[PDB]
């Protein structure tokens, strides 16, 4: 009778959960019509390939696509006690046919729709490219989009939260249903190429100052850390050569991730539309930090691209009060299958641990996988390569070029380590 906590009762061990969202690009145009360079603005003037009622491959996502990725998530049976959204709710329209007014209406509208449907889920967003308008324009000053996304997501974030926020588009938050955890949610757009506003710019709204800060609170207060951000740090896998952000702020970014990686336990991005992989490794090849990039629920593509994306959406197991990432369970529609019948299957793609055969999501033992993709005709490679584009082409192949690409991006973040991969093994 002296009033301990009630100790647990042993048992198989628990595990937490979260979802990742991103990339939802509401196009809110969307109609079938026997015109098919009328169905969705974001086409551009080109033909739909083939719509239906969850979309098509040229267009961005009707509302009911995601609408149906959320009633997937509220009606999984999966237990979840956040979720993070990455970003990136407008659709993919030119300039004059959006306003700084009708982005803050998409921002709202996909808020309302979590809101409504998630009343008591607590979401960490990130800003997306797209979410401010003219596109990609992210000012280093607060603004309307950054104030009104500071009322929007009042109800998930504290004071402190808001006010850096409102300033530079971030903010760092703990979760309240896990003590011991942080997020950071960066604002990355600051670093990409097309932002005008940060051009010559050391330290842009001063979130770098701000993150070293942060991390070095986490550290001495013993949390952990999830970094969420849209456009991710490392190099783009598709392309030579190119990082995904500029390579200064790449650089910079990269090394106070690796500076303070016994303190970040995730990260997470989208912008892509693609599933991949990253393990910030040291210069010398160690692994040091695990990197996740989601893909979107939107399966636009430009005329000019042979693949998209299926729209996914996708969730991660985490030790409760460690916050040592799990597993990953990688969720989709066939959009082909979808549109056809008129109904939506969001169903199971994979789990990482089983398709992979690894442990955990730990550096040492998804470097050790990647490791594995190296090898010639790896099975373990191919399957990444089908995953990538979610699915969407069993028959899409890698020709060695392309897989040397893919396996450098994935391994070397740093522009050093990326070359000398090429260097390797062009
Ligand atoms: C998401 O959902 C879609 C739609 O259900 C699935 O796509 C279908 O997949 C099946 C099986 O993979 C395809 O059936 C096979 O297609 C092969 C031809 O490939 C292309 O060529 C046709 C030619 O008209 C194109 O129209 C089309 O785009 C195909 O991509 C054929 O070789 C197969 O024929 C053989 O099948 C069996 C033998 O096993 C015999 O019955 C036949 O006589 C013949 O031997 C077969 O036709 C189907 O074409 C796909 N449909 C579409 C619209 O693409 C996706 O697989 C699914 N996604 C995932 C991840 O499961
Ligand atoms: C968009 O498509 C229209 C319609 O073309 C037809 O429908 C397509 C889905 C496909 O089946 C085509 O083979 C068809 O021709 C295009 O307008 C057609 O263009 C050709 C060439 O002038 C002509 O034969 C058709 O009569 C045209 N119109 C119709 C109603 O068929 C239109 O050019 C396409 N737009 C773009 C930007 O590609
Ligand atoms: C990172 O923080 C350490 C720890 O300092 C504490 O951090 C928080 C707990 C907060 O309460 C701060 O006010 C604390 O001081 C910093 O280490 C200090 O470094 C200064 C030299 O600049 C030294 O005089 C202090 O004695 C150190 N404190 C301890 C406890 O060792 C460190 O400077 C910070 N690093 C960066 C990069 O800012
Ligand atoms: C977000 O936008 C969608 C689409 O613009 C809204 O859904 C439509 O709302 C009007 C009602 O004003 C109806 O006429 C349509 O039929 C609705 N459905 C679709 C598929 O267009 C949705 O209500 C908005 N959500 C929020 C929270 O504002
Ligand atoms: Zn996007
Ligand atoms: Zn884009
Ligand atoms: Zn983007
Ligand atoms: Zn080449
Ligand atoms: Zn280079």
């Amino acid at each position: 009778h002296k009033l301990v906590p009630l100790a647990p009762a042993d048992r198989a061990p628990a595990v937490g959960q979260f979802w990742h969202v991103t990339d939802l690009h509401l196009d809110p145009t969307y109609h079938i019509t026997d015109d098919r360079t009328k169905v969705c603005a974001s086409s551009k003037g080109a033909n739909a390939s083939n719509p239906g009622p969850f979309g098509d491959v040229l267009c961005d996502s009707p509302y009911q696509l995601i609408l149906s990725a959320f009633d997937f998530i509220k009606n999984s049976g999966q237990e979840a006690s956040f979720m993070i959204w990455t970003g990136d709710s407008p659709p993919h329209v030119p300039v004059p046919e959006l306003s700084t007014g009708t982005v803050i209406k998409v921002i709202t509208n996909m808020t309302m729709t979590v809101q409504n449907l998630f009343p008591n889920l607590q979401v960490f967003p990130a800003l997306g490219n797209h979410d401010y308008w003219p596109q990609d324009q992210l000012p280093i000053v607060t603004s309307k989009v950054y104030s009104a996304v500071a009322d929007l997501w009042k109800p998930w974030l504290g004071e402190e939260a808001i006010s850096t926020l409102k300033k530079g588009g971030f903010y760092s938050q703990k979760v309240a249903s896990n003590p011991g955890l942080r997020i950071i949610s960066l604002n990355t757009n600051l670093y990409y190429g097309p932002n005008i506003m940060t051009l010559n710019k050391t330290d842009p709204a001063n979130q770098f100052e701000w993150l070293e800060n942060t991390l070095n609170s986490s550290l001495w207060n013993k949390e952990k850390v999830y970094i969420i951000a849209h456009v991710p740090v490392g190099y783009l896998p598709y392309a030579t050569d190119t990082p995904a952000i500029r390579q200064y702020y790449n650089e910079k970014l990269l090394d106070i991730f690796r500076r303070y990686s016994s303190v970040i336990a995730g990260q997470f991005y989208g912008h892509t539309h693609r599933d991949s992989l990253m393990v910030l490794s040291d210069k010398n090849g160690n692994p040091l930090n695990s990197v996740f990039v989601a893909p979107a629920v939107t399966p636009v593509k430009g005329v000019l691209q042979k693949e998209t994306n299926n729209p996914g959406v996708r969730l991660f197991q985490y030790k409760p009060g460690d916050y040592t990432l799990l597993d990953m369970v990688q969720y989709y529609l066939n959009l082909t299958e979808a549109n056809l019948k008129g109904e939506s299957n969001w169903t199971l793609e994979y789990v990482l641990t089983q398709a992979y055969s690894v442990a955990d999501l730990q550096p040492k033992s998804l470097y050790a996988l990647v490791q594995q993709f190296a090898t010639k005709d790896s099975k373990q490679f191919l399957k990444y390569y089908h995953y990538y584009f979610v699915s969407y082409d069993s028959s899409a192949t890698c020709d060695q070029h392309c897989k040397t690409l893919q396996v450098c991006a994935i391994m070397n973040l740093d522009s050093m380590s990326y070359d000398d991969c090429l260097k390797q093994h062009l």
